[PDB]
């Protein structure tokens, strides 16, 4: 059970079928676990996730990081994955919270919806992200201060 | 995105494409009501984080706008590594959303399908500041506000 | 270095993506930690490799070596390789920020066999978890050496 | 313009030392145009060595100018020694609110590197672009701190 | 090199094991250079792999004025070995900054076992980076004492 922990989504906008069935997913994860209404932020790119899960990890026990980044025609898609890799490492570290990665990074968009949790898909890592970051919120709860 | 205070820096190194791009971030500035934002010039994108750091001290939101285009050397990936490594440490350093509106292509062409010119496909500049704007109402829903 | 280490308080932190594996990496790593003297080390599952840093973090605050275990397989998209950059990137700041040992033994591969030729297992060529703590332990009664004890 | 009043720095690797060397040129060729004759020189033996002195010259300096030469050998290790000065360049830069101007040269080989060292017959000298570069970061800077 | 005192330098040395014969030819190179500059003790610190190195490298950094890192990575047939050479040049970067100290890179990052023999200094091989970090370690810690505060 989670019921007791805080939990966060930020999620990009940028390909928004993909991105809405990443949040679904995180949302309905939440939900069985007891938590009704976590904090749902939007934010337009995967470029502006860091900042705004540095801003909830100040108040949320675990924050899910929910994008989606499909590779282009320039090296672009290299340099947003390396920023957003960096954004939430550092985030995690210096607020000592679990900051999920469901921010997928593919080749293709096929490879996106395959991952996304839609009907037909393999997985759902908008859900996986979730499980990931409650269950290491609640794992941080056990190390942590508890007379 | 009246009351938010933006500032935008652009390097200079292929100045047609990078004064596009400036010009879609005026454009879209302007057209949520801000009329005058900060606009600093640097000669190259290695110049941008600095700046970028300077002007989130005083700015809710800062457009990093700027062209690297492939040449014969791996001189390329370095420069967009330092570039990527800047804006997102001054973007958490400041708690400030960076928007990075610098354009990493492998050729010419590509650059100036990005930069929103009249035959472009996109504006990268005209969306990194709707994405700084957006991101910076964003924070300021979730801080203090009474 | 793997032969005395009884006051050293070691932390294994575990992802459990790829459970057969990461549980052989475990496995290896309590082998080691057991023959140098250390029976019950404070031993930690978390659910994928970016998980890992925080709780190596948090570990690494009482703790003065943190074993990291873990797999990462390559699949369809680039997505491994930023999964790795970010243990990577995490692991190392941990280590610098709290002056703790914290030892790689998160596997990072572009098949299973190869995952599985380096947990340790029955058939196994080599055993990284059991790398690592070893790794882990010496630095720790290295670094024990290095400072101050009058 | 009118870039008398700013501190000039300058950390130079000696790995390639004729490349090095004119780099350097064109850096205080640069510096002197500028009203600047004498800018602190440092010389430093490989790349890797360059962002701890440019961290000591920022102390005290206005813009620090990073020039070096590193060309591809047979190994990795090109890649991780451009990795670790990108890295610690970046993080000077920030660290101390200073420009430090990127003049290291990253070839794949020894002419692409003399072809940017700014050489007689050099089609371009990076050496002297990233002084520009660093100068021009620090007048900017320095417009928009504080000044009463 | 043997040209100036290095003398006063406080000199730390860190070596990893992981193969063993080229890591005790680097450093066989950097104590060379070491005692050539009139330093016969270095802190000479043994690690495993070369993951170990930054942290080590952290604490010999807090009472040395140069620190040299030896070691050798060889790829396998898994990308770990760019992960590994990643960490170790974020760690001794980070090192390098945070304690304003030089640490000179003598790991070596190499494709084949030859490549590496190549450059440890053994009787056949080209070059001695061991040798070369550290008179990289000690010119920069004796740059860093010009340039900084003295009388
Ligand atoms: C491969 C690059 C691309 O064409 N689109 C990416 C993308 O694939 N996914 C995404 O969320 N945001 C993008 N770009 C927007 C970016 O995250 C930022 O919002 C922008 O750079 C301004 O900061
Ligand atoms: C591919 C490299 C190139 O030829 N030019 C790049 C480039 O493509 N784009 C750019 O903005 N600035 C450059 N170079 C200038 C660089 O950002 C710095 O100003 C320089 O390193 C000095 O600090
Ligand atoms: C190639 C990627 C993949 O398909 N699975 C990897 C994997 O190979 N190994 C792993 O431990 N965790 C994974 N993914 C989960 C990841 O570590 C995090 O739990 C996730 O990003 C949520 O934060
Ligand atoms: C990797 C390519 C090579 O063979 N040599 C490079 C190089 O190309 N350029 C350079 O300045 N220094 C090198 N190596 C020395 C390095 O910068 C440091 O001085 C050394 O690692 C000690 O820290
Ligand atoms: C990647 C290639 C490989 O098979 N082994 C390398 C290697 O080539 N060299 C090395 O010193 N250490 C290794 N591995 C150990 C590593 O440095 C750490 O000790 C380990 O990850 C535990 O922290
Ligand atoms: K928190
Ligand atoms: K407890
Ligand atoms: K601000
Ligand atoms: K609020
Ligand atoms: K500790
Ligand atoms: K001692
Ligand atoms: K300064
Ligand atoms: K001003
Ligand atoms: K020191
Ligand atoms: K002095």
């Amino acid at each position: 059970d989670a019921s007791g922990v805080r939990l966060a989504i930020v999620a990009s906008s940028w390909h928004g079928k993909i991105c809405d069935a990443l949040l679904d997913g995180a949302r309905k994860v939440a939900a069985g676990c007891g938590l009704d209404d976590p904090t749902v932020v939007r934010v337009l790119g995967a470029i502006e996730i860091p900042v705004v899960a540095q801003e909830l990890a100040r108040n949320h026990d675990a924050v899910v990081a929910l994008g989606v980044v499909i590779r282009g025609q320039t090296p672009h898609f290299d340099y947003v994955c390396d920023a957003v890799t960096q954004g939430l490492t550092r985030v995690s570290l210096d607020s000592s919270t679990p900051i999920a990665n469901g921010v997928l990074t593919t080749n293709t968009e096929e490879q996106a919806l395959d991952r996304a949790g839609l009907p037909t898909s393999a997985e759902d890592k908008g859900a996986q992200a979730t499980v990931a970051a409650l269950a290491t919120a609640l794992t941080l709860r056990e190390l942590r201060a508890h007379s």
